[PDB]
């Protein structure tokens, strides 16, 4: 392969997953593929033989700042503004070592790295090497983190003012004062990486998302008017599901389960990779999947609960003939799977854009960042799900379930998922804007050498 381009995901699942599907899509058009890694909640590189992994800034011995970190919960992601504070000198390291032991006929294209590893537009710079970003979140989400200063000076980020929570944001009708103050609270350290994150995609040569054009339509303006690279709008999910990438074992005892249920029966609940909740919410969330009557089934990842090593606090048989619980599944398999009826998600955008690109609709609850944005846009403006905005309640949560699945009233959720989901085929139909973006994502890495 003539052409080789150097990936680098930020190491949890909801970045690897986007970052490797990127990869094989990129592989499947021609290019060789390294990746950059951490040790540090690694992938197995046995599913990737035909990729290169190099694992990086966190090899023995380890850095006294990265060292003693959790490995799961809140502080965890401190790993984020730690490399991008120290890691540059590493990174150069290694691009210039891979670099100088290329083959003759063969080039580095570009180094394609997650938007939060803004430190590495500096070292590309310093190398003469084009950098390109994938987004992970949402084209509506950068609209609102671009929005920050407005929201700053309306008095949005004073988490003591708790006035105008359900009022619409001043100049930004789509959300609601209280999302806004989900999504950024009074966080100075999320103020200053997502201040970072945009100077240096800004910067970059070109910016991948992963999302598609009629998903998003009305945030495409801003994405051009504030991005002087190109953007490409790429669905991953459409192209390959991210079973590959998965961080834990699947459990696919759930494919024998589900293929006893009738079509569209099944809630599908999962919160995702990193959430977590105290005992009574964990509680309160069971009794409303009790409540709901619909079968169900719920990946609660060990951890999810505060105070237990998985379910302990859930008493044995409180689910009955109809839900079952996992620790982790091949998600966009069984999202695809026709049992499914709707998806209880947390609003994150890889769950997001798998339910929407597998034509499921949604209740969304949230724990803050770009998840309640992604909730509020999702519910109001596409309307393929409902939002309970208001936390953990048994009936409403029962009342949100029931609408979703099987009210006559929620009939029009549902049939917009399955519409949705067409756009989204359509989409890489020739002519179409995802198609389009990744024929053109092709040829600009192609010439970024001449
Ligand atoms: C870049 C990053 C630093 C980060 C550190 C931890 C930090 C906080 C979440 C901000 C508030 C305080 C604090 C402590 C928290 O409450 O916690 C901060 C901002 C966003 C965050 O990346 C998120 O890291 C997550 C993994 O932890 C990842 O899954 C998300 O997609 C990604 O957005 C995490
Ligand atoms: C560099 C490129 C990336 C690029 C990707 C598609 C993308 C967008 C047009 C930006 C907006 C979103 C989106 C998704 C978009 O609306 O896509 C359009 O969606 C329509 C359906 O709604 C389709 O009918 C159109 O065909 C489609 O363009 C973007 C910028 C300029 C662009 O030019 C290309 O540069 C290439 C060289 O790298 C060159 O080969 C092409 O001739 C040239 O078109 C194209
Ligand atoms: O049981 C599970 C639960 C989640 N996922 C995957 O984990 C990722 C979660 O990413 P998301 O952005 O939804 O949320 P995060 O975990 O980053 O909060 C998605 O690709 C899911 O398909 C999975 O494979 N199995």
């Amino acid at each position: 392969r003539r052409r080789r381009i150097i990936l680098f995901p930020v190491p949890f699942q909801g970045h690897i997953n986007p970052i490797l599907q990127l990869a094989n899509v990129l592989y499947s058009k021609g290019f060789s593929i390294t990746i950059f890694h951490t040790n540090f909640n690694k992938p197995k590189t046995s599913n990737y033989p035909h990729f290169t992994f190099r694992f990086i800034l966190d090899n023995d011995p380890q850095d006294e700042r990265i060292s003693n970190l959790p490995t799961h919960g809140p502080l965890a992601g401190m790993r984020i503004p730690i490399i991008n504070e120290h890691g540059a000198d590493e990174l150069r390291r290694e691009l210039e070592l891979l670099m100088l032991a290329s083959e003759e006929d063969e080039e580095v294209s570009c180094l394609i790295t997650d938007a939060l590893w803004y430190f590495a537009q500096s070292v590309a710079d310093s190398l003469n090497l084009r950098r390109l970003v994938l987004m992970t979140s949402s084209l509506f989400n950068f609209h609102a983190h671009v929005s920050l200063p407005q929201f700053d000076e309306l008095g949005y980020l004073d988490p003591d003012d708790k006035t105008r929570l359900e009022e619409q944001a001043s100049g930004f009708p789509m959300l609601k004062v209280k999302d806004i103050k989900s999504a950024y609270s009074n966080w100075q350290i999320l103020k200053e990486i997502l201040g970072k994150m945009i100077k240096q995609t800004k910067a970059s040569s070109g910016v991948i998302w992963n999302s598609f054009k009629e998903l998003e339509e009305s945030e495409l303006e801003t994405v051009i008017r504030e991005i002087p690279a190109p953007s490409f709008l790429i669905p991953l999910p459409k192209h390959l599901t991210a079973s590959s990438s998965s961080l834990l074992d699947h459990d696919r005892t759930v494919f024998q389960w589900l293929d006893q249920q009738p079509p569209s029966s099944v809630l599908y609940v999962s919160f995702g990779s990193t959430s977590e909740v105290d005992e009574k919410d964990f509680l309160e969330i069971a009794r409303g999947l009790v409540d709901s009557k619909q079968s169900f089934l719920w990946v609660v990842r060990p951890g999810f609960v505060k105070g237990s090593t998985w379910v302990e606090p859930l008493p044995d048989g409180f689910l009955g003939e109809r839900g079952r619980i996992v620790k982790w599944v091949p998600q966009q398999e069984v999202l695809a799977h026709g049992a499914i009826g709707a998806f209880w998600t947390h609003s994150g955008w890889n769950s997001t854009l798998e339910s929407v690109c597998e034509g499921v609709p949604m209740i969304f609850s949230d724990f803050g960042l770009d998840q309640p944005l992604n909730a509020r846009y999702m519910s109001d403006v596409l309307k393929v799900g409902v939002y309970l905005e208001n936390g953990w309640e048994r009936g409403e949560i029962a009342n949100a379930i029931r609408r979703v699945m099987v009210d006559e009233e929620g009939e029009y959720i549902r049939q917009n998922a399955r519409v949705l989901k067409q756009k989204a085929d359509v989409s890489l139909m020739k002519g179409g804007s995802s198609y389009e973006s990744l024929e053109s994502l092709v040829s600009y890495i192609s010439s970024l050498l001449e």
